[PDB]
């Protein structure tokens, strides 16, 4: 399996965001 | 299997988020 | 498995964030 | 497993942030 | 598993950060 992706853009303006993980943009690995 | 993506775009004001994982913009593996 | 992503872009504005873990952009490993 | 990313790019202006872990931007292991 | 990471740059300018641990840029191993 593969996952290919070319010049992402990305604008965040998350409010109030509590008990998050990578609140915003996540590329790498994140294990619970 | 391939995901192929390109020249992707996001705009993203979520509020009240709780107990989210990678809330926004998520590229990369997440594991529960 | 392979995440191959080229030339991102991203901005971050976050407001009132808690008990948050890498809020911003994240491309590294992250472990709960 | 591999992820690759290649020539990124981020900007950053969180404000009000409390608690949080590598806010800002990550590149390196993190664990809770 | 590897990251693999070229050229990367940043711009950091939070305001307002309480309890923060990395706040910034991270790259290197974070233990809560």
């Amino acid at each position: 399996a593969e996952f290919r992706h070319d010049s992402g853009y990305e604008v965040h303006h998350q409010k109030l965001v509590f008990f998050a993980q990578n609140v915003g943009s996540n590329k790498g690995a994140i294990i619970g």
